[PDB]
């Protein structure tokens, strides 16, 4: 998942840090980095009951390219 | 998910180590800890396509 996806779930980057057990800095450096580290993906896709899929997941639960 | 389900669930050690992208000392080290690393166990959870449940999702599905 981008950043801005996982910031659209929870609403707002404040919100995003708490649900995915971050600091609020952290979410915009990955808003900056256009990219969220692979392993924290994984958290976030569990943290979430699965509601965002990390890149891993997606990729492979596209019928084509996503 | 503990250390021993996942060895349980690639066979041996070593297949588990491969399985899900870590050294075979990681593997032994949370073996000998007795738990493995939270975010390491949702990389897990996530690699095995949810045939290995962390300890969140595992409360979270009422199935400990």
């Amino acid at each position: 998942m981008k950043p801005e996806e996982l910031v659209r779930h929870f609403g707002d980057v404040e919100k995003a840090a708490v649900g995915v057990g971050v600091t609020p800095g952290a979410v915009y450096q990955w808003l900056q980095a256009g990219e969220i580290p692979p392993l924290r993906q994984s958290d976030i896709e569990v943290r979430t009951a699965y509601k965002l899929k990390s890149d891993f997941t997606s990729q492979r639960m596209g019928k084509e390219g996503h």
